[PDB]
């Protein structure tokens, strides 16, 4: 009797203890976080999931290690196209070639709102579809109750935009995000801190935060850091640097090592001082520099313009391109290229699709940045763009009908060096890089350098190495050997274009094999030349990286990558890591700040 | 042309400025706050509305001046009845008269949860009905999105509850509040800081905060306070004290004035030090003391027991009650009284309805507070309750059949003084008052006193003054004059009970008029005697109040009262005023802390 | 008893100074300030936030703060500012700008 009732008493005592436990413990809940990448080629959503924890008398915070990308959405229109379309309608067609009174454009602010609305509705539909498809009903309840912070950040595409247009657009973009469709129940919200243009330096810093976070090099716990006898927290492992080559710009980011000698002209960033990371995180002094015109699309347009305006390459209407394969031929233009099933290359005539449009638009005498600044005019003229001429002739490669590939890798490297990496004057729209002390890529490793390991990122940068690895031209364990890379690329780039029944083919010189010719690999040799040039510049630095790695992705704890490389995770971390500020903005004010 | 387009430009510029304004300004939103009064006679909901404000980088807070009561709900069962019913079923009937092994009751914790559930569902239904009826659709959206903090606090009814029962009940009450019906969409939530028993001293302190808040005496802004040359914030007007007489206990609260001489045995509370008010509020040292058995219901039972066990009043089965009118007669019991249409008084026989049940239940040899403590046993025996006897004889007024009113006010005052205000031993269940240095009401003004103005509150306390004012026995501008009150009450209380066709009547001695005899005024003369006794004790103090006011309510800025007097507003303020803590618990953790 | 904070700031004279020289000099200047003569009893002290070169923009911003402070245009109290119905604090008087030619 007494033994059995003592157990019954213990069940009642347990029932109370289980409830005491519930009201004393921390409770975990799922939150969705949205990063809208307003890049040069497109505007795309990035839907993330994170675990939030609420503790009695401590508030709510995000576990930074729980941040995972659920999906990167569809590639919708870039903000540049939205604005230029608006100008076409309200300033009139060919505003690129005429003086425009910017003051008059203020009467068309509601119309800019209507144009922006169209894009915002597509992004909202895409975000909601991703959320509806990935979450279960219990997850949706949590995600819907917590609120969904939105961080729409613009990069190189509208970085060089003229007048007040872009900043007025941001005010409208935030208003649209703050008024989501009530039907879906997802409570999206933003503020001027989350949704804004980000500098190239910030863009680079955020990609550096992403890399070190995912690879477990960056952390604040005993596993990733150590506190010395003088109370200074050091990272347990070396923080790695990053080279990121996107569509319009390229970012070079590296932490500075102990006893680093910097000239007064070079401006390095302290992560804590510049409020990128909280005080509890290990300190670092980081060089972050971004170069406009160094992206895949923008350098392709600029390289063609410069190379085919050079008499060493332009003769009798034929521009001899050493960065293109033997047997490859295209119309002499910077228009978007399509490798057709018949082996022919079709150059798109649409001005909006021409890789020189952003540069030729910037380089105009009707842009106050050119008309008032000889400096900028001279940079434009140095790349064969006369800002005094209409848009059509600024984009035109004069007395040039056909571009023919010569497949000469060393000539390609030589030209990539003189045009892109080490030009006489800084490439246009680079006042930010110049202000931090760097006119060009060649100056980055001359003025500052580090033993910090380096990661090379970007779609083209990886395709360059992976292509050479696939044809067994490079070893699988390639660690950055310059001569090994140049020798491999010299062989691959001397390949002939053969037009076969199953479509065009890239034929390797010594029966080494072959691959299909397409719109993504036709000009890969320019990127290999960029890689070679970059590696030579890093190799010349006073301090060389401990190692160089090419990575598509970083594996998570379960062997599967939790998120992509890039600035997106970094921007999230930059806000969520400041616990108090995040609690106030994300939870205290929250989506309810928008209530009618 | 230029004048008209300049205006069109100004409309576009305005559109942007309006949006910049929205994303820079503070935004106001409506929140509902719920206070559940778990009192001695009942458990009732109190639904409040408040204006919250969210500012960029400042979080969210409540404007304390916006706190308004929307409705006080229905009187559902008190927590004492829930627990005693549970004991009746699981410890067996008449557990009040037998030894009970409390350890064995642990096996019935789920059953206590089921009993508590029944009451919680009624309170939730009542709260939701009030919210649905008072709010419009835009208000409901705000109220539903913000979350609804619930503060269920118990007072005198279960303050003296035996064993571990009450605290186990609170764990269950919180779990029930944290799991509301999902159907209504109102997100109710609590935690151990909001939902808990409150001491009599806290209860008094909260009623003091309510009074001074509503009357605009308490404040932190230049309108209600001033900062001196030494950085000390003083209230602009004197903070007033409060006497609150409820159903089971009476609270006496007053701030201490400059250079106040306190004996080491008297424990005064500092509002800031004891964390009742934040640092930004003016400081005050407050005497707060609560007396069990001084409430309307509890003193009525105790007074009858004591008076009718006295040979000066009990003779030949007739107890002569000087606190009852000439011609009034009732059965000799402390059972609930009903003045019937025929003029007869029906005494309820139900043990749960007897005004002595709480005291006779406390005063038991099977209660460890009596069996281990001679002190407590002696206090019980001093009020004619033998703790060794069964419940039925502890509640019984021995050799007494009929109570007859003598309408002798001075004899009534004399008895209220000896029984209630200045007893030989402290009235039972008063260890809290005794610990703060006060055994009885008479000791409060002897040991501590203040020039601070005083407010007299409670349903009966006000009816006492208002009755005498209505019959023109007291002037409309009555300011506390003892002799004026005693002279008025002596006249009113010498009234005869006449049984008329339209029902029973209270006939005033010198054709002064009349009023109906009912269940609420039959024993009002005891309360008038309590008032007289209290006023004499305050008048004897070293420092006397600047003024004494009887108030039913305090008028708001629009001439209409925003809330009632009592501890409810005070408990809200005690939590909402600590901005950071409130933001973390109410908004950061919020109702989402409960998400599955 | 309170200690004497020292703010040594350099302006246009060494703003255009080449190589690493100036920044190495600042590290030495701070060490010197942090080691005053014990004889006089005045406790001078600095840190890298107080003692450093200031940019032309900071120099201008600081002169703007000086002007508005002294002229009573800049303040957070009711005399120099007003909180609107939306909780935003505005300066009561227009903040003035500055042209400083050194
Ligand atoms: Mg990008
Ligand atoms: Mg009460």
């Amino acid at each position: 009797v007494d033994a059995d009732t003592e157990k019954r008493i213990n069940v009642g005592k347990t029932h109370l203890q289980t409830l005491r436990n519930l009201e004393t413990r921390c409770h975990d809940s799922l939150q969705a976080l949205v990063v809208i990448d307003a890049g040069s080629s497109s505007t795309r959503t990035n839907v993330f999931l994170a675990k939030t924890r609420s503790c009695p008398n401590k508030g709510r915070s995000i576990d930074p290690d729980s941040i995972q990308l659920i999906r990167e959405g569809k590639r919708f229109t870039g903000l540049r196209v939205v604005l230029e379309e608006w100008l076409d309608t309200y300033a009139g067609k060919d505003w690129e070639s005429r003086p425009v009174d910017a003051r008059l454009l203020f009467q068309y602010v509601p119309q800019m709102h209507e144009g922006a609305k169209k894009l915002m509705q597509l992004l909202e539909e895409d975000t909601v579809a991703i959320l509806d498809s990935q979450l279960n009903e219990e997850q949706k309840v949590q995600v819907k109750a917590l609120g969904i912070p939105v961080m729409l950040c613009s990069t190189a595409g509208v970085r060089d935009f003229h007048e007040w247009y872009r900043d007025a657009l941001f005010v409208l973009l935030r208003h649209l995000i703050n008024n989501p469709s009530p039907a879906h129940g997802y409570k999206f919200f933003t503020n001027p801190f989350w949704t804004r243009p980000i500098t190239g330096a910030e863009e680079g810093l955020f990609a550096f935060i992403t890399l070190n976070h995912l690879s477990r090099r960056l952390g604040e716990d005993p596993a990733r850091s150590m506190i010395d006898e003088y109370g200074v927290k050091h990272s347990r492992n070396d923080l790695a640097g990053v080279v990121e080559v996107g569509g319009a710009s390229a970012q070079i980011v590296f932490p500075l090592q102990e006893g680093t000698v910097l000239p007064s002209s070079v401006r390095a960033v302290n992560l804590q001082r510049e409020r990128l990371l909280p005080e509890r995180y290990p300190s670092a002094d980081v060089v972050s520099v971004s170069f406009m015109q160094l992206g895949m699309a923008s350098s392709a347009g600029l390289f063609l313009k410069e190379l085919c305006s050079n008499d060493e390459f332009l003769q009798g209407g034929i521009c001899s391109n050493p960065c293109l394969f033997k047997g490859f031929q295209q119309s002499c233009s910077a228009g978007e290229v399509e490798v057709r099933p018949d082996g022919s290359a079709s150059v798109n005539e649409d001005v909006r699709k021409n890789r020189l449009k952003p540069l030729a638009t910037y380089c105009s005498v009707h842009n106050p940045e050119i008309s008032f600044k000889v400096t900028n005019e001279m940079q434009c003229r140095e790349n064969s763009i006369d800002p005094t001429k209409p848009l059509a002739e600024r984009m035109k490669i004069e007395n040039c009908s056909i571009i023919e590939g010569t497949g000469n890798f060393d000539k390609c490297v030589s030209q990539v060096e003189s045009i892109l990496v080490a030009p006489k004057l800084p490439l246009p729209a680079n006042i930010e890089a110049a202000s931090s002390g760097f006119e060009s890529v060649d100056q980055v490793f001359r003025f500052a350098s580090s033993t910090a390991p380096m990661f090379i990122t970007g779609r083209g940068m990886l395709a360059s190495i992976d292509t050479l690895k696939d044809h067994r031209l490079l070893r699988s364990d390639f660690s950055g050997d310059v001569e090994e890379l140049a020798e491999a690329a010299r062989e691959f780039c001397s390949s002939e274009v053969i037009i076969r029944t199953d479509g065009p083919v890239i034929q390797l010189p010594n029966a080494r094999g072959e691959q299909k010719l397409n719109s993504l690999n036709f000009d890969l040799c320019k990127t290999m030349a960029l890689t070679v040039s970059l590696l030579r510049h890093m190799a010349a630095g006073e301090n060389q990286p401990s190692f160089i790695k090419w990575e598509k992705s970083i594996a998570g704890p379960d062997g599967k990558p939790l998120a992509d490389l890039g600035w997106q995770v970094g921007v999230i971390l930059h806000h969520v890591l400041f616990t108090e500020e995040w609690g106030r903005t994300a939870y205290e004010a929250g989506y309810s700040h928008n209530l009618e």
